[PDB]
């Protein structure tokens, strides 16, 4: 019963899930490695990537990357650093 994809009509994942060769929602590398077919840049922020917002109020690092460290909350933080 696909959620996304090419066997679902185009549709992409809430919460922008990847969605993975077989039309399922995740954020694991079955969903978000080889053969995603969209939103595969869940883990992914900022600048590079269309300005997106990390979810689950991540922080969004100065290299494009989701997370709550001091890496990606503070020097260079592009969004969510508190």
């Amino acid at each position: 019963a696909p959620e996304c994809g090419e066997r679902a009509s185009g549709k992409r994942c809430p919460n922008g899930k990847c969605c993975s060769q077989w039309g399922y929602c995740g954020t694991t590398d079955n969903y978000c490695g080889q053969g995603c077919q969209s939103q595969c840049d869940y883990w992914r922020c900022g600048r590079d990537f269309g300005g997106r917002l990390c979810e689950e109020d991540m922080c969004c690092s100065k290299y494009g990357w989701c997370g709550y460290s001091d890496d990606h909350c503070e020097d260079g933080c592009q969004s969510q650093c508190d």
